[PDB]
């Protein structure tokens, strides 16, 4: 065994992430207050503990993979004094840039190294060890973190100072939401103009409007058989998750005083769509555009 | 092949020169003397009226500003044309006007394509224009030898109107992507994320598109992008505003819902009132107006 890693949050992402660490030869000290999550992690080789302070107590690294910034803040407030001095904390939760910098500052005030390393790839990315880690913090701290991150990761990219990981991801996902609606709008307009879906696909994908939202995640069935449109809009990337990321994008915009017209319009659209269609893929927003 | 070329402006001139360069007999007409003179300089036999230029032609190409002008041109010249003369409209006009002129042309025993272009004056001179073609496939096959000399890319979009539909749908997406990318870069700046960091991430992730990887609206990440060169077009706000207007005509006509597309249209219409002469990526610096 190489490093002793505490993992806090063994959910849909945390469990397959923790399993890959166990496979790579690490001792993984898990905690999750949902007992079903803890059991599933235990089955794949994680040492499950009674409380989060117990898990972090004998750990060289501490990964958190949690729902929100409020949960990360409270987790940190609980566990930081329990951890040994100069333990490496890695938050791979998707939280706000304001929260990330608060919890980063908190971790350093307790004498701990701290990175924000939010991920893209979903549960499939998590299990196959192909997640993109977008890291913020010190360059030396990331260098120390790499042997832990590499067995979970397809790509590791340093974004800047603390919170830059969260900033990088939330800017990209804001763009992605806008693209996904914009592509849906185009396909529906083509439909009404008598332009075939296959033809619009071939044009856009060979021209300047090409992007992942069309080439991989095509919102009409046919042109890309692997896309969610061909499987009843089963995620994939859920509307619930995109709505959450767009909430954090709107938080970032509100915090900075920025102006993002189309990003905010996309946030308003997905917020309404999430109310009734949270369980569908975010490409399904196309359904709002048909009378 | 003898070719009538009607509209010898910024696009029509270099296109016609390329056809002369490929061994075609190009007959021309433009109501601007400077346009006609400069066309005559590179081998086009200019004529005093459009019906005159059309008379001895196997093919008739229009590169004109609007649908009203293409419609009027067609009615001025269709009687002067021989039967089975191939008409190609490379003007960018609405899908409604495109299908109207197609029907009108084929009623006179002509073969007609809509075939608008992407690539600008740069692509027109270099002969790398992307023709997106609506019409019959056998009519496109006949058109290929004429199109090849002006084109780097030729794509059959469908029946009459599909060419105009395909272009306007893609450029609507482009306008939205260009603004979305510009929002991402100023949000990143205010969050203390460098331009180069944001560029590296987005270009290797789901958000990647031409609007960032080639037309990056901040200077540095892509040295050749207009942002590094006082926002010299490139692809102007004036022309993007022109293409979005046509998208809104299409949305109005079909009764389509296109909120982001329509929002991009409003932004660029307002932006074109101040900065029509700048590249459409310059929209980044008019965001604080909203
Ligand atoms: N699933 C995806 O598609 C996806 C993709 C990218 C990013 N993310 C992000 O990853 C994060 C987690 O995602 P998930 O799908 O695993 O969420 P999840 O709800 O499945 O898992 C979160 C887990 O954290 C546990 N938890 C709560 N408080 C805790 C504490 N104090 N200590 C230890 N554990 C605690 C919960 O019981 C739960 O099991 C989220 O922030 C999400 O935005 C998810
Ligand atoms: N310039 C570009 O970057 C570009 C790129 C792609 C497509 N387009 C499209 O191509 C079309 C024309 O582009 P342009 O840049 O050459 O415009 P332009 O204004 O430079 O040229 C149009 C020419 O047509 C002439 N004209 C007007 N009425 C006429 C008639 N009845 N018969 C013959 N000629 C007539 C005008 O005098 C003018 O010289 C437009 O619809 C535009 O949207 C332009
Ligand atoms: C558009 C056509 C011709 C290209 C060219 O002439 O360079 C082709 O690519 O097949």
């Amino acid at each position: 065994m190489m490093t002793t890693i505490a993992f806090l949050g063994l959910g849909n992402m945390g469990a397959p992430m923790s399993a890959n660490l166990v496979g790579a030869g690490h001792v993984v000290r898990g905690f999750d207050p949902a007992p079903t999550a803890a059991s599933g992690a235990a089955a794949h080789g994680v040492a499950v503990f009674r409380s989060a302070p117990e898990a972090v107590a004998e750990a060289d690294v501490v990964i958190t993979m949690l729902p929100t910034g409020e949960v990360v803040r409270r987790c940190y407030t609980d566990v930081l004094a329990a951890a040994r001095p100069a333990t490496l904390f890695i938050d791979s939760s998707t939280i706000s840039v304001t929260d990330a910098r608060e919890v980063h500052a908190l971790a350093e005030s307790h004498g701990m190294l701290q990175l924000d390393a939010p991920v893209s790839g979903g549960v499939k990315g998590a299990a196959a060890a192909t997640l993109a880690f977008m890291v913020g913090g010190d360059e030396s701290t990331l260098r120390r973190a790499r042997p832990v991150l590499e067995p979970m990761a397809g790509k590791i990219i340093h974004c800047g100072a603390a919170g830059a990981g969260q900033a990088a991801k939330v800017c990209n996902n804001m763009v992605l939401a806008v693209q996904q609606i914009a592509i849906a709008e185009a396909f529906v307009l083509a439909e009404k103009l008598g332009l075939s879906a296959q033809s619009l696909f071939d044009v856009i994908t060979g021209a300047t409007g090409n992007c992942w939202a069309v080439h991989t995640n095509c919102p009409v069935p046919g042109p890309v058989p692997t896309s969610p449109a061909n499987n009843d809009f089963k995620p994939g990337f859920s509307t619930a998750l995109m709505n959450k990321d767009l909430g954090l994008a709107m938080d970032a915009v509100a915090a900075t005083g920025a102006t993002a017209p189309l990003g905010s319009h996309a946030a308003d659209i997905y917020a309404k769509f999430a109310a009734d269609h949270a369980d569908l893929d975010f490409s399904a927003v196309i359904h709002t555009l048909r009378a």
